[PDB]
């Protein structure tokens, strides 16, 4: 695919590049909020398909955490694409669960 810009809305400004199955792009929001976003998929069809990935959130001038995303996305054309789903937020502490959150949001990719 190539380079492209991503957006998050429930806004957040993200950017990165993709190829087809694995897409990489960082997220930024307003001290400032900086994080990484990574989407992955493995399905083929006409349009509108599921998607799963992970993203980390890092806040500092502190809010350091890691979460995941998953849902469904569609796009009639390669230029612009739309996605929607839910994402969980993990604070991080131990390796046996403790505190996890979940929210619903949608994003869009544009040139």
């Amino acid at each position: 695919r190539g380079p492209y810009v991503q957006a998050d809305l429930a806004p957040r400004v993200s950017v990165g590049y993709d190829f087809g199955g694995w897409r990489i792009a960082a997220d930024y929001a307003r001290v400032s909020s900086l994080g990484l976003s990574a989407i992955y998929d493995f399905q083929i069809n006409d349009k509108f398909k599921p998607y799963i990935g992970a993203r980390v959130a890092y806040g500092h001038v502190r809010r350091v955490g890691l979460g995941v995303i998953a849902g469904v996305g569609f796009d009639i054309t390669p230029k612009l694409t739309l996605d929607a789903g839910y994402r969980y937020h993990n604070w991080g502490r131990l390796e046996n669960t403790r505190f996890k959150t979940h929210e619903a949001s949608l994003g869009v990719r544009y040139r």
